[PDB]
RNA sequence: GAACUCGCUGUGAAGAUGCAGUGUACCCGCGGCAAGACGGAAAGACCCCGUGAACCUUUACUAUAGCUUGACACUGAACAU
């Protein structure tokens, strides 16, 4: 769906980007190893005032 | 069911101890033979019926477990076409 990146990711990365990706590529690689967070409209702010 | 529980011919729900005709027979036990009724091995074998029941077979009908086919979900990324 919408996460955002984090990281140094390969060629659809720029340390956040707002892509169309599926769910079997967000979780389990994007999801909780780091790199991405699900875009809830909460976290659009909170992860990159950091 | 009750009996004071004879044999013939004839009649009769069509094979009569009981009806009609006729013949015979003192009253009552006992031991036997099984011819009739009455039971038994019960014909729990033969047949029909019920818009009865039960199992069983199949290319009866309608379903279904199983097996099997595809779609979607679990399920992704890099390339090449």
């Amino acid at each position: 769906m919408q996460v955002i990146l984090l990281d140094k990711v390969a060629n659809l990365g720029s340390l956040g980007d707002q892509v169309n990706v599926k769910a079997g590529y967000a979780r389990n690689f994007l999801v909780p190893q780091g790199k991405a967070v699900p875009a809830t409209k909460k976290n659009i702010e909170f992860f990159e005032a950091r």
